[PDB]
């Protein structure tokens, strides 16, 4: 019961993911491919490590990560297989996931592909790696790719014959730690009593802002639940509230949360309300938190 | 060859779903995950309802619904899962669902699983229900649920374990019926020889206008196929046209069809053309129809 | 293992493609149900035809593909079944898909499954046929079928019966191949050497710009990779390129690349940026190209 | 004391028409300039009439009226400067303008210049004329005008010479009828006991809804102040209410009202509500009215 | 030299002003019109008012403000005619206008016309006024009026006629006080110590902020320049600023000024940058300040 | 009869520019107030400065130019009032403007009042000064000047005192030229045979797309009328047409016009249809320009 979770920027709106999965299920017959999403802006890496990074604990090991976004396509350039480590703990806590205690996942045990792109950064940076390969091999990858298609030819093809058992280390050579494409992650700095970070993300479809503020960030600081914060966003918006741990604990609907968010970071939000979507809230925008 | 039938309001935008999916995919291996949609306009149970209420009659004996929009997420509440009664003949004539005279479901045979929040309304009015539990077992929720991720705790991750095959009666306490959150229904109205509703949902991506009038109300107006009838959106707006079957019934392309949608309800559209998008017609607007 | 590969203009946005699912799952428990799009403009054939004409060579021998725009739904219209001739290669250089040389797709091997109303156009054009019937079986559609879902019941419900096994030549008889519904796709017309064509596709959501000048039009014109083109859209803007493999061939990000397509057809784009969502290109506008 | 009541396609957004005024100032040091409009969607010289043709019945006698879309500057073209014949009552009851009784306006008291490019076409059907000139004389133009703003040249220059009293017939050659452009007016079709038009116009700011079904288009199918109309627009959105003479009878704010606007044609509007704009009606929908 | 100042409901798209104009020269010959403006939301009687009720003191003595949006045009209704009391200082200080100290206005000194709809309410009330008639003379407005025109049949035509001199007592009988519409204005309410009012306007095309919150409510609750404040808008999105004069206080072009406005009262802004667009604020949404 | 043009940021919507008009009466009673436009981007000098500098040409000598985008409004910054030097011709070709050969304009004849904020750098640098002095005296500014109106206040105020005939040198000290503040005018760059500019204006309401080339820059690289040009938009939009008087020798309606504007620029069209709007072409956007 091999499984693909597949994230790519080829959208919903064509036969383009069906191509992918239709060669998935013609290299890896018994595969389930899970969907994680296509619809990520095309060529933005850093958006796309958001959608791939916390993946692993939620999946049953063995789990092949097929993640994509390839504006480097019909070049050279070849994709990066990886064994990742740590599944790594997440959430607001940090803790395993599912029912009771959480599944506890094995280290090892998930192999990400995915262009040599930076796409993975966050992936490398979180999880760590156990070793990783340039994806060259004529047995994985097509000997004519398609050159506007190697998230298909490149990620696609050769995800489904890892997950249908081809050994990782023979898809091509090694790579050194230095050929692993890495995109920088801007630090949350340290301003005062006050962390100065950035809007990451947009909920969609709920406009909850996501910051790059993590708890650890916050813990260092002293922040945890109760603490009164000022989170100013787009260095003109102050907004007042505890840190509590869901939305409702702001009271009457519309009011503003301030939390962390299942991915562990710093957010702010209305209650059973659009924060960012009113006021045309962006991701880039600065965030600043204080006690 | 357990399915779990998943709506949500969760998008499919990142990788909120897929870490549902996965959890379901750990939690019961055989599963296959079928998405009903996840796009529906965040915490409104209404439209949630319209989602799932129809479902039980198109999938196989055994299947969870697992139906989840949760803006109380993070709160002491805890989701319903009932296993509801009658699969319920559906459609502008009312029947069962597949090739020949339909695939008949026997009684019992379903289980929604979902925030207490009035989601399951028109599912309990529709269906019925033989038993209904408060989802609480460390068994099948989280000990520590993320607080923000209620949709994925206290119904993704409990839907698998019951499609794995979880004694039902396990998850929780009985609740009883006034325990069950219900939404009020506005009811369609008799005004003179006229109907009185509304315009319940816009059909995307056609643009067909469905209205709260139900074929029962029509027949009690004495209203069936044939009818010359005048319908008036937004109290301005009218238009005439017989209630027939189908679209193409209204002859020339672009034309004005007042039909039964595959719900059983008075609907409007233009025969392969958008009726509610040119004019911008919107859920919520008055429909009153008279012969 | 059967697949279905669905494709419909039933959005993503309802339980409409759930429905569908549930039968499919119903009719054949061991079905994969592949999703190629749902987002079709809806009763625009012609663009369901372009997402549904190059599947047949990336999925495995078997695959039914259950491809659907149904605006002549509850009339006496019934679906067409066939049987393609050859899964045909694609591409910008014409391949078998997959890793190493390719997969080869026996003849005969995967059925079509539409309304009758010329959406398998490109699809019987590209791929030939071998048998061709009317679906009007009460063995594998509906007896009473719901007169504004064809889509399900013409073709989602007999694509699950086709899917386990029903045999072809029974759900109906065969149509001979005038019976078969076609549209006429203009062609590229001749102005002086300029090739005048259209724009057939924006390529979300890249914004990529796709044309019906194929690479048979251009190197039966003598223009081949490498040379220099002015491609006029609209009738107003002009870009030159040379014609190049990829995107990433046009240099710096987003510098125009006018190359072929993974479909084969003269395109043009920025690279790693979008051209046609800042100029607003629209299919349907002229597409003009010179050497 | 002399007037020029000043047309055009210019815009409000630069110093277009102000350039225009210092030199209609510079030429009759004691014009007045009076703005009609400059908003109009240029070069549409059948809207441009519109703003223009109910004029002079409002403005002293000796207006003069430079109106303006100059699609065709730069060419060898001359504009056309004429002396209407009759000012024309106008209105819902055809009536002087005016106090008490009206000003009655001597006929011959009023010169349009304007391009030769039909924008006079509906001035003369109404007004009639005595004088027709081109205009070439380099005593009212530029002897070097400027390539692209005719508007200023051929229209706003020689306007303010006529208001400077500058002979009409000193401008140029008399033109004979046939020389003077004309665009061709739709006609109001019956048909059957309905009137077929066009909405003529979306009456900003108000969205109110125009046709060019003329008062004495209806007072020929019967139509009068009192009968109850069926008015449909875009062949499919039908309306029905009496025709009265003002917004306000029909009743309640939003409520329907048929009546004659100030120009004297059928026109739809809600009272006090805006119904062009929500609905997106536009002009050049058809419209049938019928009894 | 006899000023009429006009502002109505009519736009600046077709010839409805310059109807209204021309009628205004044929009675008034020396007659300057001044546009105040024309685009004001249609029958929002209130925002009609916040344009015309700080007129007086700019113009010279013996101006006649001709200010209409005219709603319950062709009724019975009849326009009011009413010459002002104290032409009333205003600004953020409470100052006559003009250089040097300014231009002292005589009392008694200026007219308004006006349908008697309350667009005048405001202005009574900051000015008073010595007198109030009902125009009625068919001296002064038409025998047959327009009946969608009223703006131009008895206010335009009628404010001529007050221009031109004709006594005011004699356009028709005294009105009493009573009979002089007046619509309501929300109060400022105390909530704590902070005041609650709303956004009266986005003062375009600046996006600065005006509230209803006057710099009488505010130094009633000891708020003067340099305090500091927090301003909530639409019960969300918080900005603090110390209360400054002007926009430049802010410092950095971009930063928030929290001040008074050109009227008085509590406006936020941005320096040199719009506040309201970028965050889609909008009259109406609710203005909370506290210290 | 003295004429101030009056050219400000306070748009069309409101009462402001009738406050500017009605202290411009009371100062000076037999003044003409000619708008020039009030819709310029707030703040944007470079913007206002290119509706202003070709003014003069146009207008009476002894005309006032009050001209104003005032950001710096409530503090210790005065504005600055020019007599200027030369009128200056201008359009395509370079001429006086007016019937003939146009009115040519005597020296030293126009002032300019403005902020001293850069908004008269190309009134100066291409009309040039006798003298330039700073608006500080309280005979033409008030004693107490409105914070937020410094367009009011520093600007129409002093600019009616100057059309009244208050001497000029009266107004404040005189300024040397370091002290009157100029934004910096990017040069056209000869790079290659190519001229490199930018595009300076969108056109309005045409959509025109006009560019900072001047004649002066074609004539000494040799490109007249007749000259072939590659004329490249947004760095990836070739055009090319002949460089042509105006738009109607592009031929067809629609066509590609590149020609000379009123203003003496290097411009692009189409013929009778908008280039800029479709594609939404904007200023800012790189212009290129070779034969
Ligand atoms: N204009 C463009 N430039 C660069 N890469 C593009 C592109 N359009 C699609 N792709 C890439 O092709 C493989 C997909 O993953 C997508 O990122
Ligand atoms: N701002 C917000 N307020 C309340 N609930 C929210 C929310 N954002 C997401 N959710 C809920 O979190 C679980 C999801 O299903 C969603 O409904
Ligand atoms: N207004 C309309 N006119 C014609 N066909 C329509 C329609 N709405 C939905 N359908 C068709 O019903 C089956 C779906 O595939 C869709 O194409
Ligand atoms: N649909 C409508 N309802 C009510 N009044 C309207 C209207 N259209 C224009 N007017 C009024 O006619 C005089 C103008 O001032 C305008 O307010
Ligand atoms: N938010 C703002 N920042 C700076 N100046 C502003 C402003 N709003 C209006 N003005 C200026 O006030 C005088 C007008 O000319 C305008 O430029
Ligand atoms: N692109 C274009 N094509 C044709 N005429 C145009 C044009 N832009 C402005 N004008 C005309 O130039 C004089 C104005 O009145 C306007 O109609």
């Amino acid at each position: 019961r091999p499984i693909i979770a597949f994230m790519s920027d080829l959208g919903t709106t064509d036969d383009s993911v069906a191509q992918c999965k239709g060669l998935m299920y013609s290299i890896c017959p018994d595969v389930t491919v899970v969907d994680v999403c296509h619809s990520m802006t095309p060529w933005d890496v850093e958006e796309g490590a958001r959608y791939i990074v916390d993946l692993p604990r939620f999946f049953p090991e063995g789990t092949v990560f097929a993640t994509t976004t390839y504006p480097a396509t019909g070049t050279t350039t070849r994709s990066v297989a990886v064994r990742i480590k740590q599944a790594a703990k997440g959430g607001a806590r940090g803790q395993w996931a599912g029912s009771g205690a959480g599944f506890e996942r094995a280290e090892g045990s998930y192999i990400y592909i995915a262009p040599n792109n930076g796409l993975l950064t966050t992936v490398l940076e979180e999880h760590g790696y156990l070793e990783a390969y340039e994806v060259t091999s004529p047995k994985v990858i097509p000997e004519q790719p398609e050159p506007t298609f190697y998230s298909r030819e490149m990620v696609a093809i050769p995800s489904a014959h890892l997950a249908a058992g081809f050994p990782l280390s023979e898809v091509g050579r090694p790579l050194e730690d230095h050929e692993i494409v890495r995109f920088n992650r801007p630090a949350v700095e340290q301003d005062g009593e006050a962390l100065v970070g950035v809007v990451s993300a947009i909920d969609h479809p709920f406009g909850n802002v996501w910051t790059n503020i993590h708890r650890t960030d916050l813990e260092k600081a002293g922040i945890g639940y109760g603490a009164r914060l000022r989170l100013t966003l787009d260095g003109v918006l102050p907004f007042e509230a505890p840190l509590t741990p869901t939305f409702a604990d702001a009271g009457e609907i519309g009011n503003i949360a301030i939390y962390l968010n299942s991915r562990g970071y710093l957010s702010i939000a209305r209650n059973a309300a659009s924060l960012a979507y009113p006021y045309h809230l962006k991701e880039g925008m600065s965030a600043r938190v204080e006690a």
